[PDB]
């Protein structure tokens, strides 16, 4: 099937990540990897016709919530990091995600309305550059988050009530 | 009393600044400029204002994104007469990109305008919306900025074909 390429790398981009470690006890982990496989099939449904425009939109809803787990966890994670350095980049990164989410909901009901003639191959060749772009920023910021929220866990100290649980998966 | 989007119009602000320099007599590269400095300043006092306007939003930017045709028109015009190959390059650059921000201005005018009238959507997705807008706005007059700027320089060395008249405005 039809598949935007670019959307498609970004999407591989977060799996990579995710699938390193288990989502047995880590719920970053599990949302990351919800997450990677809701754009990628974001991919496809860009890169098909009109008569799909209410999946692209349920789709970006998806990740989007998927994505608000995401950075609830972390700023949980964040929270309980005894190092500054860590808790403080962390936040940085983590807090971000909600408005490129948000960002993905509006140009993908901005690219699903124009699935339907009257709009210029122009404003379509736009609305798909401004939506692949928005899609590898997210991919991106939650390959960073998780990242750091597994650097952020090493640093945990005395008792944590939100701590997670790192089992790196076996290599082939 | 209107309520009005500070950036936006530093924005606008910053290319009417520069346009200002020069005389429109003669070069219709300052003239369209200057109309597309004026209709920003518009469009962002517009976008803080309430629906049934939203129509005005619309054209306005249809306005903004027409004025900056001519620039990439005329600028492509002045790169072909241009004899030194390092400033023909630089001004076909800057001058390629106008009418890309510019598809993507009229996206994003209309994403806007569609909000006004309802109160469905989030709050921080209006947000969200109108700093993309704001974003955009401050892309596109640079772009023209620079184009203005490099137009000037391709006019300087140019061998025997359209004739742009740079005249300096009086000082005090
Ligand atoms: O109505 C249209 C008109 C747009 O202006 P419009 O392009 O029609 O008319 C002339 C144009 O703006 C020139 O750029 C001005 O000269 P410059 O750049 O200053 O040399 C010239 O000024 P002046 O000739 O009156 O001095 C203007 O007459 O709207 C409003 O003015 C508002």
């Amino acid at each position: 099937q039809p598949v935007n390429q670019p959307i498609l790398a970004a999407a591989r981009s977060l799996h990579d990540e995710a699938r390193k470690w288990s989502s047995k006890g880590n719920d970053i982990i599990a949302a990351a990897k919800r997450m990677a496989l809701l754009m990628a099939e974001m991919s496809r449904l860009v890169r098909g016709g009109s008569g799909t425009k209410r999946a692209l939109i349920q789709c970006a809803k998806d990740i989007a919530k998927a994505s608000d787990e995401v950075t609830r966890l972390a700023k949980e994670v964040a929270k309980q990091c005894t190092d500054k350095r860590i808790r403080t980049n962390l936040l940085q990164v983590c807090e971000r995600i909600p408005t490129i989410s948000t960002q993905l909901k509006i140009l993908s009901t901005v690219k699903a309305t124009m699935l339907g003639t009257n709009i210029s191959d122009e404003e379509s060749e736009q609305a798909t550059e401004m939506l692949v772009h928005n899609a590898q920023n997210l991919m991106q910021s939650v390959k960073e988050t998780v990242r750091e929220a597994e650097a952020a866990s090493i640093k945990i100290r005395t008792d944590a009530g939100f701590t997670l649980r790192w089992v790196r998966k076996t290599p082939w």
